[PDB]
């Protein structure tokens, strides 16, 4: 324990599901955390349920709002000191094939899943570089950044852009000695509130033809791999992809 | 010869460089072609230099214009009959790291390199499916869809989105028996007019630490692989990536 | 036509299935060919069925026989002149998991699928370099060099070694200006005699959960991609992997 | 701490370099360990330097000795109880291109780097399955299982086989509910004694064109990622590849 | 009473403030109403507080979502029959001068105040024309569509676009005999929840130099003028502007 | 109904056309009315046709007679109690351009259309202020107070003066807390007897280039807008212009 | 310079304030001018102070004298040739609300501000039409022809009539091809002798709540806009209003 | 002449039509000018045809490109010194009713006609304020910012936003003593290259029912009014609208 001693972390969309589990384990390991979300009653209840205000707080912010990113970092710095860790987790999904995707659907999904991650990654580098913090940016992609799905058109493009954009960021901060690492995490199917939104997807993706283990994962499975990437145990890991999918992409 | 017997092809950005070479070899192999571009004097001169109006014509169209895509297909169908082949080639580049990319730069590059390819891929599936044409959509990505470059931030995201979005399209048309194939092509550094725009990039990317062959490629190197993917010799190839880079990604 | 003008090619295991199709299309495109195999009566009948002795001949040779490789190159050079093209095609498969694979089974498969390809690649570089031939070595891997299968343990290991060993050879001949290219081809499931070793594989791999097109391929699907790699159209392609699998690895 | 509570681990080649660091961190986290090697005086000194005989012991064994693998499991089970974790770490390297590799060199490297890993993986599945141990087999590959190097011919082939063979094992134990996970670790260049086999490799691979961070790693960088894969935090990770290379493969 | 006999109305942003007052008086006068909003708990409570489900219901919808507009009209038609009245009320404000407005602020405000009104006005004409319904589209502009305010830059542009765009719509449906009227409403300062968001604005805008009446208005003041424009008493009014501002624009 | 509960209204020129319709609807909504005119036999018949003497009565008075205005207010107050509402409606028109207007024509039209409205507005403020009546003065202007007509010279000037003079009165009664509101109504072309003064005006102004609806209005179209302005629903409306013209001024 | 080459202009009330400045700039730009006024000693001194008798002269005339208008045109034509330009500038103001305006005050102001402008506009059209002069009539209105003031009752009415009457004249001379243009100028508060009629108006109208620039204008500000309207640069401008008020009417 | 002595002006879209005429007259009056456009051959030819490089130059720039605005001002400052005048002229049109406007058409027109004008107005204020330059921003709206047209939906909204946004800018720079004036110009129909794009619109808009003068204007008609607004003759004019339309809006 205390594998994240002295760290200051922002976690976008950390009030439910995967992000909420990441926040819980981060606090358990010594970090001070700021979770974000769009609904404030859910968000404040989530922060209080994990710990005290000097351990974790909430900040209402839509990841696609460019102006909010500056206020988010200022607030976190004011409460806990300089930020050392960023988890770009907030994202959404659309159940459409490329052929049947409306232009409205296309723009709204990429505004969050791609533009938002770019806004945070870009400002994270500026604020955390050259400060001896052992900085780490963790961008949440997916197995849909490796393989395609016939009814996840815009989502496939979303996560593929994230996959390769982070490699470019990682190289720039390593060649320039910024003391910032960038890595991507690729979950399989995990039981979260948003997966209950796609009816019957859990049973379909628990078949052996899809997930060889015959079942899907839990939010803590993604939390543990991000503790590794946020801690100084991973000080030699940058620009790499980490897959936790129960065998999905192995076949 | 006549490996593309009876085919009807649209090639976006086919008035210079890589696209112009693709158009030349397509006509040489029996196809009827419509090249697009933004400058009309250059475009008409390019079409006439390759062949007669019953072999190839020009259509002024910005790939990021959504309304133009419908008029482009209607014009090509009126001149040559139903379209069977689409090459999503038009793209642009920005010499910026993720840290130093303005939001304006970000939006303009993705409007062409990602939104445009999506507009054509989406409408191509609708117009070419279920017609016995042996249809083929060829999306131009890059080696920057595999590896990152520290000063090609938005470009890396552009080509990564293209890489995985085409896999989703390929699966949807195969599971539904659409008679449409989708594949991506990943060139290395090729001597084109736009590469002279980035000063001294040719000599830098001809070092052995970058391109093991000690030199860069020519536009015909990309033309030949797209004749294969457009012809019926590749009738079992869909959702795959084809790299022609002189060894860049092998090390 | 005559895309392989003036080329001299060795094709191991060219008396059945994929190799016989490669040999057929090579002769049709102007090359002169020497196919190998272990049974000589089938082999002589195979050569005669494709063309006349001044177009194609047969040479009895076990791919795992190290000393025979020198006699194979000497015989082919004597009949047709200096060899310019090598296709390491001969291979076998066993339907066993890693847990239940005997050491005897393990050793015999790697002797053919790995040692044999190494014997040919090593001597091919020595014999074809620095002669202005536009030489090309094509090593036959598989989709099983990309993904795993629970009942193809030793076969998976063989084909993964071929995938990465060819990258090393390709880099060495490019950095040293040898005028030799090395590339790998990765077929999906193809209807050949070798499918009798995997009982029931055609029906099993024709499900949509396996091959999205709902069917498996034919030997000519692999022949056409090897015409491209053997011809000078691919003079900028080295160290790359080319997949023709009907969508198998895209999901 | 005690992230490896109650685990029993075998680490081949755990008397130097990476393996010794894995053994050190395993004991620190609660596991009981048996390290192997060929020289017994160094091995006994190595075990004693890490802890007491009830924490860690040594067993003289050549990874290529098939019969010794059964005695290795019997000895470890007798001292500590049933084995739950296996790290196939022992390996060697040779600085030779494919063109200039002797058959003797080829056979000896694959006997250790490939046959040895196969011997352990095969018997590990048999001995650890269906016992509620939360078993985990970690096979040591490399970045040379992803990209090629012009002077690592046989080493590239070895490590590529390990990469894809482990996927096959992982799928078999997940589809059959064996309670065994299989994953591979791919280190970059790490300062170990084994670097004396590649002369001048530290200075060569510390150029920015090779490792973007401008330096190579230390053995503890690989130890921490193997603690994650050996613990139950990774219970949803199987058949995956984890890269710790300082940015090497991102460009 | 029953001045709106038999009418079916959609009111965007009708769960608070001005829109909520419009909805209340509409139901009181015989109309059947569907109010929209982004927060569903507030929205459902608002609908129930005004009347029964056969008088008024709620529909969660962001006016800037183009796809939602079609579902909004379908839902209202399913519950109450064909829609006859549309009130484009939802809007937001930003306290910035033109000089100090960020591009992010600019785009977000116009996405709601201009794009949203255009989406509803465009689809309203298509759905309500040529059906004998006595249709009426009421677009909510402001006094800031007549005069400027030094710290309401984007808002001034928002409401000015609405003012003149509705004139074009009104003329098109009158020249074509569509039986659809379009008019704009221009409130002064009204005590609503969003006016409490701009601190001290109420006291500042209640000075006689600003509002000659020495006080600001109440939500019912805007409700009554929209009952007139929705009823058949205004059957000769189209393309006109109606100001209720307590004298603001008279001086 | 009873939207004008307890109100006492004077309507000049209420024996024909627009004024008679205003009087009719005023009584229907609870007000008690005194209509004026110059011919007494028509006037008495008009009053009786609308209702009983305790609802509406007639008073012979020329709007340009200054002394008669005091007797008009005294008579109305004696019959119904204190007056709360005034509609300055009486007016006439002449079909002449500025170039060909006689001074006699000029003086007579402004004596009625301007001097008369001034006489009533001035005395209305004096008599109705500071009595808690919710007083409202409605001055009848026209679209000819907004745009010009080449053959309505003197009429244009009259109606433009009314438009801006009422703004001045409205401001004075709001700054001084008089409890009196002043507003103007601007009708388009309405079918009344007064159209005999403009020969052929109905057919001329019913062209689409003039009134977009293709027809002119009826007197009730103006009556309804004056019910709103006379009732307490408009208690926040003062100094404003309300146009009911069938789209005339929108183009 | 000489922007008014060959023009002959009458300027009513050109012996003080705004008119004297218009006369000064007119002569400087080549026009020959006749200024009018009621006091002849001031008028003769004013003419002499601007230039010589062959450039500018004086004519004693009260703008409300109808018969004098014919002698004014005859005198000016005799001295300089046919008149081409008329500026209806003479006007007066009274500081009274509508409620407290005497009928005597009302009649005298409209006799000058309205009847006088009508007398000149009517005869100007008759005398200047159809002579190729490029004629231009400029009627002086005010911001008080746009907005109301609580203590400028009769003045507001005068200036509103001028605003709309000039539109009617402008249309008549354009539809009939008279070669006469009519336009209005609307000044803000300007420092002139006429400000003694509104006591304290300079300090009152220099507050930022009134004139945003914090000061009032000078007579030359109005002279320059009348040079444009009198010259042939404005040959496409007719029936329009030109405001020079320091921002007064923008808020 | 030299009414624009010592001024430095940027004119967007000044290579054709209205802007080209504005540039010509500006140079004639002493200003130094930088015209912008998208086509560089047309643009350079336009600059040279008006004057020498020390009088006028060209700068390729799309007004909708946000990044280009900073480079445009820097270039003009480098060639001529600090900029004092900005003319936001570049705009485009779409021939669609609100009902039949595609979302693509809507976004593209507003990107130029509204976003572009905002980009220049915002940066113009920052660069020209508080420098004693007598700065002037002239925004090109239209008569379609006053009245509507049934087939100019997006254009009507474009010009209405411009009309009211400039009022807000004018007030902010006057209240803060910025020495910057903002005004809008509203042309009628003018014969330009883009008006020949709408076939037969010239004859339709030259009818007396549309333009009372029976003809349309020429580019110089708009040039002259912008010389007035750019010169110090208009130092008291801010936040006002200037119409030159041949009587269009007067009826
Ligand atoms: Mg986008
Ligand atoms: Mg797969
Ligand atoms: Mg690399
Ligand atoms: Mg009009
Ligand atoms: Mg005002
Ligand atoms: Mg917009």
């Amino acid at each position: 324990s205390n594998r994240l001693d002295g760290k200051v972390a922002i976690i976008t969309g950390g009030t439910l599901g995967i992000g909420l589990a990441i926040a819980t384990k981060f606090v358990e390991e010594g970090a001070k955390v700021m979770i974000t979300g769009r609904h404030s009653d859910v968000g404040e209840k989530a922060a209080k349920s994990v710990g005290t205000p000097d351990q974790i707080q909430f900040f209402q912010h839509d990841s696609s709002d460019e102006d909010g990113w500056t206020k988010l970092f200022d607030a976190t710095e004011k409460a806990f000191g300089p930020v050392s860790t960023l988890v770009n987790n907030a994202g959404i999904a659309v159940n459409k094939s490329v052929e049947e995707t409306t232009t409205a659907e296309w723009r709204k999904l990429l505004a969050v899943n791609l533009d938002g991650v770019f806004f945070g990654t870009r400002l994270g580098i500026q604020r955390m570089k050259n400060k001896g913090l052992g900085a780490s940016i963790i961008n949440m992609s997916s197995i849909e950044g490796f393989v395609g799905d016939p009814s996840l058109g815009a989502y496939n493009a979303s996560k593929g852009a994230v996959r390769i954009m982070s490699k470019s960021a990682a190289l720039d901060c390593a060649l320039k000695d910024y003391d910032v690492r960038v890595n991507t995490v690729h979950p399989g199917y995990i039981k979260t509130p948003s997966l209950d939104d796609l009816p019957g997807a859990e049973e379909a993706m628990s078949q052996r033809t899809k997930t060889p283990m015959g079942h899907i994962g839990e939010p803590n499975d993604i939390a543990y791999i991000c503790v590794y990437l946020a801690s100084n145990e991973s000080k030699f890991a940058t620009g790499s992809e980490f897959v936790v999918d129960g065998g999905y992409t192995a076949q």
